[PDB]
């Protein structure tokens, strides 16, 4: 796109905040942002806020979410969807024009771990591109869990094809397959899909913890078969929903845009790897890896 | 296949009649068909009854099916596997000859949305061809959410690839990926797997209504990552079995010939479509349209 | 690898030995050995004990294994991790030298039916070439449908792909992919991921059982639709935890590593095909037979 040569907007923050005990504002924007997927290999992404993933976003179950987007991109409109809310697409996810805004609202009365997209046409090109996303909506009463969990964190699986390739996209194998990190509280990383950050620098945690993993694999194409080594799950919520219950898994089925609650027991200092089981694309980048340490710290 | 040059042959519609209270005789075809699977393109098609995937079949829970085979395909052998019923597959799945007839009888003892296809050697050849279906097998006490449910559709997945190509059928990415409806009452649509269709003339509903949608995914090979924008499914029942209750999911894996029922509620009016969220089958056609208006009717 | 040229050691047996009421001995190899993967194709796998997949293990829950791996391969070094362990991948899922041994202990804390493998870099390399494998962890209390099954098997589907080809293994479709038999009680078969053994030598059942599978997709790379013809599984315990029960499937989607104990009715005498229902994949390979007499034996 001849009025994207050159253009690396920087990125910015993510803007929320609460406007009542049942509203919140978020502020995201569209931009085109160079990131770095592998040694050397810069992609020319398609972006919420300069992230690819897109920023974490945390809200409570019952929260309406009055939600603007600033579109940066000098040409292509771009829109968003967030599989957590009951909306209109036709009207709630509407395209917002190039140096436009648009303000949306609609509310998220389900708990879990859900993708949100760019939901402009062709969908597979703006997701492809980069413009995809998780939105936590956390449950009333919690998960039975909850009282067990030591340390939590999350982790997004995504893959990335030929740069705007729409053949490569509709029937190329991926070109890499990655994981990122988001940040839940101040001082956990917050990373982009590359092949590279999660294993140079690990999440962190001590011995003998119990370990929450809020995951989402959100494509474009593939689906993820995800396994912690030298751990079980010990429970797993399927979409963060605490009623979709299951204990004792080795590895999760996540469909593209699947989400998951997984928790589990690293009994041994070490460093875990973090997979998905489906090697040809933990080859071509997804693995992460967890450092446990004695005391919880590098 | 030189006997096929030329061929097309009209449909039939699908013969079905009550013979006992827990005995149903049902008549179907084997024959090839045009179908139009995507615009200019056309297939010509090996199907049941003139239509792939082919017609809806329902049954009771506890129902015998005797079944009838006419294959009227001039040179190559059909047969059907329900996965439904109860069988032996060398005796009650077997090969009915061109220009004859054959019978069969098996019981649906399980509720759920089960595939159907031919089961000839190679299986994969006869299913890619478009012999594939679904049959539903009614719970005799309902689904726990019944009541809550005020309106229903059939929505069955499938693959296209390069014609009768055996080599692309085993190697090759599809071609097209495609939704059909197939009808439960009266006036529903009753449509073939192709890449518009459903695009062009939505599913109707009505603002407020909780739909439920009865899903398979007959492939042949890809699996499916079942999401309807704008919501976020209430219930699923995997297989349609009530006894496999999921709650709050935004997207439902389905296995190659996986089943759900799935149930979400429609909030606003506008146009919701239903993909598979593996993006590059829902761009080579895999999106189907809902229109909710405030009647429920265009 | 020059090295491994002639190379073909015979296969060796398992050895293992309860030392404890908890405590459990297992002494495997690793070692480069012939295999007809398919009529005239000869792969010479990476293996452990001569077997690919490997040979079974059986333990029970809460049982701790002090495991040894003795490395037969001249020049390249490898390793066990088993998934039904909790262990410190980077301390007790290390590296065996050529010609040296190495023994560590960890517990298998969780019932279920879990893949191990090699996990030497690159791992895909390692599991692609044949070194993956099950190992089951009985429950403590049993599978609450135990007293209803009356004869069992262990069924393990992989992929093979071109000889020791890394691009193959991450870009390439399979070549093969196969199911596997492996011995539970005397008399059961052992056999290899292989394209025609469970046709021409079915497992044998008789008619009017339920039959119990344990089952898992060692991958590398693809997920398994699992369906049994002419049957529907009365229940499912996905992973084998008893915990994860569903009811009712006609096919159980598993994830790369994914297992599950599946437990069906076989109602008629007659040959009953095994498969997974992608059908590029049972076309290449993974299609088993079960055959079912008045008797039970052939
Ligand atoms: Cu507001
Ligand atoms: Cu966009
Ligand atoms: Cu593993
Ligand atoms: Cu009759
Ligand atoms: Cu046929
Ligand atoms: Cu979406
Ligand atoms: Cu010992
Ligand atoms: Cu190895
Ligand atoms: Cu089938």
């Amino acid at each position: 796109i001849a009025a994207h040569k050159g253009v690396n907007q920087a990125p910015v923050p993510l803007k929320m905040e609460r406007v009542g005990p049942h509203d919140v504002h978020i502020e995201m924007t569209a931009q085109i942002t160079d990131i770095e997927i592998d040694k050397g290999k810069i992609y020319k992404a398609w972006t919420f806020n300069g992230q690819a993933p897109g920023p974490l976003v945390v809200v409570n179950e019952g929260d309406t979410i009055h939600f603007t987007l600033k579109n940066m991109d000098p040409v292509v409109p771009h829109s968003m969807d967030f599989h957590a809310v009951h909306a209109s697409p036709s009207k709630d996810f509407i395209d917002v024009m190039p140096n436009k805004s648009g303000t949306f609202t609609y509310p998220a009365n389900k708990p879990g771990v859900f993708m949100y997209h760019c939901g402009t046409k062709p969908v597979l090109q703006h997701i492809a591109n980069g413009m995809h996303g998780v939105i936590i909506v956390k449950p009333k009463n919690g998960y039975p869990t909850d009282k067990e969990v030591d340390r939590e964190y999350v982790l997004i699986q995504n893959e990335w094809y030929k740069y705007n390739d729409m053949n490569d996209f509709q029937n190329g194998v991926p070109s890499y397959v990655v994981f990122s990190s988001k940040a839940l509280k101040p001082g956990d990383p917050n990373t982009n899909g590359d092949t590279f950050t999660l294993k140079e620098k690990p999440l962190l945690a001590k011995v003998g913890e119990k370990i929450r993993l809020y995951i989402n694999n959100v494509g474009p194409n593939e689906v993820s078969s995800f396994h912690v080594v030298g751990t079980v799950f010990d429970d797993v919520y399927l979409d963060g929903n605490p009623n979709n219950h299951l204990q004792g898994m080795q590895t999760v089925m996540l469909p593209a845009s699947g989400g998951a609650v997984v928790e589990f027991t690293v009994t041994r200092p070490g460093t875990y790897p973090i997979v998905t089981h489906q090697f040809n694309h933990a080859q071509k980048g997804a693995v992460a890896m967890l450092k446990v340490t004695e005391t919880g710290e590098d």
